[PDB]
């Protein structure tokens, strides 16, 4: 058909109930994951074909990085907290795969005092409870699929694009056939 299991997704054995409609999966570390974002524009493009009433979560995952990683899991938590996903997304993935300054959770903070958000609001969501459910709740998602590569993006709980799938010789086309997948599984 026009959109077949296992060419434009995946269906997931074990559908997850009760998961976010859609759910994209990155890491500050991950190579394919600063494409998608920072050149292909990807969760951008998916957002603005998505029908109404369909919101999209993003969460970062621990399995590249080390030490970082889960950092950088806890620094999204508090980007989450605070709604200042999208002043940091660019520095943090150019911190960490561009310029290579980022080497330390002190400096993740300094991407978010650069990026204007104050010290003590910072410190204070790092430290919280508020953002430690925030963690537990972005490496349960992770969890509920069993996930061991990024970048991924699943439709309610049940399907996974696969843009291997996927003609890469126009960047253009491929973002938009990536959307148009998410909004046919989304409607399904
Ligand atoms: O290599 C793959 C194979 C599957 C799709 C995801 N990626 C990562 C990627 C990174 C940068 C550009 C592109 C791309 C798309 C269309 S022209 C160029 C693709």
């Amino acid at each position: 058909a026009q959109y077949e299991d296992g060419k434009q997704y995946t269906t997931l054995e074990k559908p997850v109930a009760g998961a976010p409609q859609v759910l994209e999966f990155f890491s500050f570390f991950c190579p394919h994951c600063y494409q998608f974002e920072e050149v292909l524009h990807i969760s951008d493009n998916v957002k603005k074909k998505l029908p109404e009433g369909v919101k999209m979560t993003k969460y970062h995952v621990n399995f590249m990085g080390g030490d970082l990683g889960k950092d950088l899991t806890q620094a999204w938590a508090v980007a989450m907290a605070l709604g200042v996903e999208d002043k940091v997304t660019v520095p943090l993935f150019e911190g960490v795969q561009k310029t290579q300054t980022i080497r330390s959770a002190s400096d993740i903070r300094d991407v978010f005092i650069n990026a204007g958000i104050k010290g003590e609001e910072y410190d204070a969501a790092w430290n919280s409870f508020v953002v430690k459910s925030l963690v537990a709740q972005q490496e349960k998602a992770a969890a509920d699929v069993q996930l061991r590569g990024v970048p991924a993006m699943f439709v309610n709980g049940k399907y996974q694009l696969n843009p291997q799938g996927m003609d890469t010789s126009n960047m253009d086309v491929f973002v938009q056939q990536y959307a148009d997948t998410v909004k046919y599984l989304s409607e399904k």
